[PDB]
């Protein structure tokens, strides 16, 4: 499923992401846009053999199990396929654990490179919230 911008904002807000760990709602919508283009079915292989999954491109090296990343951990205790549902609950709960591990949203390289320090409010502008 390809969310719309204001649709994903409201879905993130309902799952308690707005201002989670100090990060306003626009940061998370921006991060989803540049990691997945709002597509819950997005996947991308990394050079090391791991794969990134779902609307927030969560990495199989650390966070989920896909059965083909030798020596990885499964810290969210979840199969990576659960991160590809049209319901974003599993993705949101795993993001809350990632963003609390010490490096904040710098864990998402596109956030650091394309969202950090920008007018992130523009991403929720005009949405009925
Ligand atoms: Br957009
Ligand atoms: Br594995
Ligand atoms: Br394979
Ligand atoms: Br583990
Ligand atoms: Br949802
Ligand atoms: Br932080
Ligand atoms: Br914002
Ligand atoms: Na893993």
């Amino acid at each position: 499923k390809v969310f719309g911008r204001c649709e994903l904002a409201a879905a993130m807000k309902r799952h308690g992401l707005d201002n989670y760990r100090g990060y306003s709602l626009g940061n998370w919508v921006c991060a989803a846009k540049f990691e997945s283009n709002f597509n819950t079915q997005a996947t991308n292989r990394n050079t090391d053999g791991s794969t990134d999954y779902g609307i927030l491109q969560i990495n199989s090296r650390w966070w989920c199990n896909d059965g083909r990343t030798p020596g990885s951990r499964n810290l969210c205790n979840i199969p990576c396929s659960a991160l590809l549902s049209s319901d974003i609950t599993a993705s949101v709960n795993c993001a809350k654990k990632i963003v609390s591990d010490g490096n904040g949203m710098n864990a998402w390289v596109a956030w650091r490179n394309r969202c950090k320090g920008t007018d992130v409010q523009a991403w929720i502008r005009g949405c009925r919230l």
